[PDB]
């Protein structure tokens, strides 16, 4: 019941406890691993007081006054006020502390050293999209920070009845907007081009080119959402050159500084905070691997191949992989003659084992999903790859929830 995991790099041990405090169940049975499926599947008061009750204990357990009296009255508190009003309202302390641990039990997140340093910004207060467009435009401005990147998470107003429900309708706060073109093929970014649809749908006006930012639907309380453009001036991007290759600036590429999910809930003691944008800072990979040369999205190797002169007659010359190196190495370069925060695979996954080691001890445990904490490149030349996790839900935590045209009443 108190399991090992080890590294074969290094022929490190370490034991795994914390996995005792999970909760949730993974997908997995004894007889059966669900561990490369990508998403696996109102409340009431009766059970949410015993998550109110697990997460205000831990929390009090985190300042070194478990068990006493202003633990006890907080319990009864919040006790009382669900019975009262049957939901509950978190302190501000409790608002950061739960927000920096979904962070720090998001077992897909590679970055996660940096769990402790997040700046929480409270818009519980907020009521309208135009409110909405104000904090996410200050998150924004903050978390870049000059290209000096700083990590965030802006919280509006919690889940309720279940109708009124504050959502950014993006998946991420800037993203390039995506058109398929009357020829068949797609111009700018793929993924979007279902969101771009109904961006222009709600009478965005799109300039039609390759990078372009898309607007923010933003719904509040339940409220049709509404459009508003980000204030060009606060949307950081870095032109993509190489170090070497000068036909590489005529690919005319470019990226966004900002990785910021808006997408996804926050649960804290039992409350579900349906918008809650969280940003950090790119590795390397996610752009020139992922965004770059997905087939399904910007799919460049091709073009990229050619420049180099690539022997692309044959599967087997590794033209596709080496047209990927040179890239990364694009993206990396850029991102830093610029000043912008970027890391690279290598010293992410290094600081990752270094995260893995401090949660072993001072917690006796760091949940971890291998599937997604590899790079998706050059898996096995970075650390990571020889390092056995277990993979266990811990709470507080961030989920996918459902996309909300496809489930909103409007
Ligand atoms: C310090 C800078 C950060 C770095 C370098 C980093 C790194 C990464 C990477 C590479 C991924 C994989 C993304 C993908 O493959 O689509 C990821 C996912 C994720 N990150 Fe971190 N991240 C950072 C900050 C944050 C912050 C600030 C939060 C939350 C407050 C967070 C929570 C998550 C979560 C929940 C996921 C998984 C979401 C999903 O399953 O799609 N990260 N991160
Ligand atoms: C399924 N995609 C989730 C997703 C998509 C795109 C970017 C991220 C991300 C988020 C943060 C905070 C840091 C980082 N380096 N990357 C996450
Ligand atoms: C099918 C498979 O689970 C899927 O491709 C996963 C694999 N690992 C991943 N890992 C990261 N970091 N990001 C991803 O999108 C994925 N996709
Ligand atoms: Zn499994």
């Amino acid at each position: 019941r108190f399991l090992k995991v080890k590294n074969w790099e290094t022929d490190v041990v370490l034991t795994d406890t914390l996995h005792l405090k999970s909760t949730l169940e993974t997908g997995c049975t004894e007889h059966i691993c669900m561990g490369s499926i990508m998403l696996p599947s109102v409340a009431t008061k009766d059970q949410l007081f015993p998550l109110a009750k697990e997460f205000l204990d831990q929390y009090y357990s985190s300042i070194k006054r478990f068990g006493s009296k202003a633990h006890m009255d907080r319990l009864e508190e919040v006790n009382k006020e669900i019975e009262s009003t049957s939901t509950y309202q978190l302190k501000d302390t409790e608002l950061i502390y739960g927000a920096k641990h979904a962070w720090r039990n998001a077992s897909r997140c590679v970055g996660r050293i940096q769990w402790s340093k997040l700046q929480v910004f409270d818009a519980r207060d907020c009521t309208t999209a135009h409110g909405m467009f104000n904090y996410i435009c200050n998150h924004v401005k903050y978390a870049t920070n000059k290209g000096n990147l700083r990590s965030a998470i802006t919280i509006f107003p919690q889940r309720t009845d279940g109708k009124h429900d504050f959502r950014v309708w993006n998946s991420q706060l800037i993203r390039y907007a995506g058109y398929k073109q009357p020829d068949g093929s797609t111009l700018g970014d793929p993924a979007n081009v279902q969101f771009t649809e109904i961006c222009i749908q709600q009478g965005w006006k799109a300039p039609r080119g390759r990078f372009d930012v898309l607007p923010l639907l933003l719904q509040a309380n339940g409220n049709d959402p509404e459009l508003f453009q980000i204030p060009p001036e606060l949307v950081l991007e870095v032109p993509i050159r190489h170090p070497k290759f000068d036909w590489f600036k005529d690919l005319g590429l470019k990226w966004y500084g900002l990785p910021a999910v808006s997408n996804m809930l926050l649960e804290i003691g039992g409350l579900e905070f349906s918008a809650c944008p969280f940003s950090g800072w790119y590795m390397g990979t996610e752009i020139g691997v992922r965004d770059y040369c997905d087939n399904s999205r910007y799919n460049i190797l091709e073009e990229v191949a050619k420049k180099m002169d690539l022997d692309m007659r044959k599967t087997s010359s590794l033209w596709k992989d080496q047209a990927l190196v040179e890239i990364n190495i694009a993206v990396l370069y850029s991102f830093q003659s610029d000043k912008v925060t970027i890391v690279d695979h290598h010293s992410a996954t290094e600081s990752f084992i270094k995260h893995m080691e401090n949660e072993y001890r001072c917690r006796g445990g760091c949940p971890a999903d291998w599937v997604w904490i590899v790079p998706p490149m050059s898996g096995s030349i970075t650390p990571v790859f020889f390092q056995e996790m277990l993979n266990y839900r811990l709470t507080p935590s961030f989920e996918y929830q459902p996309d909300p045209w496809n489930t909103h009443v409007w």
